[PDB]
């Protein structure tokens, strides 16, 4: 339960408006373990696999545009509960529904410029992880207060 | 889109040193501020803005309140902020309110509760008139409009 | 009434985590007056007293082992409606529950490593308070602030 | 003397990032008086007047052309020690010169770019006080913590 | 090492709400808390405290500030605290405190200045013996030490 | 100028304490540009690589040992002064002698311990890059903000 893992990415526009380290801070506050990281920005061909369930919408081609229009920071949480905590954290999709206190209720207006993406599911997350980080850029790693915040 | 709301912070707002963290809620959500003033409400002004409330009782209790120290007054600009306005002050009754929303964080009563935000558009647009002539509004771009609105 | 007065710890995951002044600064944000505070640690006896409501129950052992296992701080806050205002500013007691802008949904995820304990009515406060606290520990003050406050 | 006023303006880049509320919110933390308050785009005049000591000098029309390019946000704070105090809370001039804890520390890097301006003396605070404000403009009023502020 | 400063929030500190700012900043930077409480001070205990100043000018208005009302006594253990300490809560004159100190964020007037902090460990010593007995003194171990500490 | 990039590195202590969100918030609230990071433990031949100045010195394996011993967050930032902001940001190396508003002011106690690492010189910050970062590694892109943080 406790080596659950979600995959967290930090959108174009939220590295454009600053909010990597606010992002990173909420989880960490939250007492999850950060074990992998980095920025890109993606390509075409990138931004077409992570959107791949999407690709017979219209919507599709502007998607993939914007997704790789700018860098995007990729994170790999780990932790019980993490993929629903990190989903509860992030708030509501579309955030004229997202409450105060979350990163979309803080800072995000549109659904388009959403700010973050997190896992909806463990079996969402698995994929990917696997898709943005090859097996060697996982970090594995004890915290010193995993008694502290776990049972 | 062009919408626009009236947010107030009352007077104990403003003797609780709140006005820069509200200001400062509404910027980190991506609305645009348009107009900006501080001043302490006449008994009419005070009046008009309760005109709704003339026939409810302790009115006169009310007006005296309002108009007893500053008030800040403000216009947000941009999508949806009516409703994003009310949200982010959370319920006008704080002991109904939400942590993360100002209320919640800093109200408990509901004669003290910081700070009012218009409940609608139309009501938005009669408080804006009420409060600020048009040069007081500020017509200005946001650097930062490709990156909050689709 | 004005004068209702709740009790609030940080139990030892909250004061190893270092969270006892962000617990403290949010009821002073609130608006709340802090009239009782000390630092200790629970005898395995106070720690059963505590929790003696949960006597029956098959996890009162772990409870009470943990409670009674580091420095807790002991709170006691005065004004309109703190009780409830209290629960609802630490969150959910379960942290899977707990929303965001809270105490549980900012720093917590497991129910045992819940960081904080508020009391949960009326009734329960003043059996902790009087628990906890002996009168004299009281401070009975004005605060400048209470016609800003309340009405 | 505690009515000792000071100006206080945020820059169009400091409304261009977002930093109006978290400028006020420095100065009421420090116990200062809001006491006049407004947003306007300067006009070229206003912007030479407001510099008016600099005419002479070689960057006075780039520093005119910024500060007449978008909304400023004006300020007047009251209380003992405001002018000196004001320039502190803003830090150096030259943002390479500022600390952090200070808001050109904390937020800026270039001085055509410094975010803020605060006057730099009690003389210079009533010019630009005068400049900007009609006398009806500026509230007076009490603040309830005063006696918590100033002996 | 073992090394422990006395930290006070003044009257008006507790007033104006600083009390949980100021312990963040101390857990923040690493250090213990080992003792914590709050209190009005009697005329006695104030007198006390201000013993040194006895022979100076306006000792009684002190004491009568002094025991006005509640302040907050705590005890903060760690290598360097007590230079740490004062670094943190800043020069004690405020017009000379830095901004990112607690003087220097929310102080103006050395006659109201927040909080107070031992000046050396012998003064701590002092202080602490002053407002704790040994059996307030918490004895125990915090998990983050060899992240803290070398 | 403004091309100029500095190396940033939040040791393992500072990881192990939750301080990466706080530490990449406060140089993107100063203006700068991130355009590389990532997370990994150091291999001991990287340690080693790192401190190779220090190759002579007896506490040299002490060093290499705790730097390895779990994982750090490599970061490169961009803009004018970068080099030197990002020194003054992070406070004098011994936290004895930071000031608070700093990183080690704020968090740090021993000089062993002292949280993060930042480049002394563009000299250095040039060859701390390239040893940590591969070239495809570092993102090329332009702020939105840009012509609000900069001349």
């Amino acid at each position: 339960m406790s080596s659950e893992r979600t995959f967290i990415a930090v959108k174009p526009d939220g590295v454009q408006r600053g909010l990597v380290g606010e992002i990173i801070a909420r989880f960490e506050r939250k007492g999850y373990k950060l074990v992998a990281l980095k920025i890109l920005q993606p390509t075409t061909e990138q931004a077409q696999g992570h959107y791949k369930d999407l690709c017979s919408k219209p919507f599709f081609p502007a998607l993939v545009k914007y997704f790789s229009s700018g860098p995007i920071v990729c994170m790999v949480w780990e932790g019980k509960n993490v993929v629903k905590s990190g989903r509860v954290l992030l708030g509501a999709t579309n955030p004229a529904d997202s409450q105060p206190g979350t990163i979309r209720g803080d800072f995000a207006v549109d659904v388009g410029r959403n700010v973050c993406h997190g896992s909806d599911s463990v079996e969402s997350a698995e994929r990917e992880i696997a898709f943005w980080f090859k097996a060697d850029e996982i970090a594995s790693w004890t915290s010193h207060s995993v008694s502290q915040i776990y049972e």
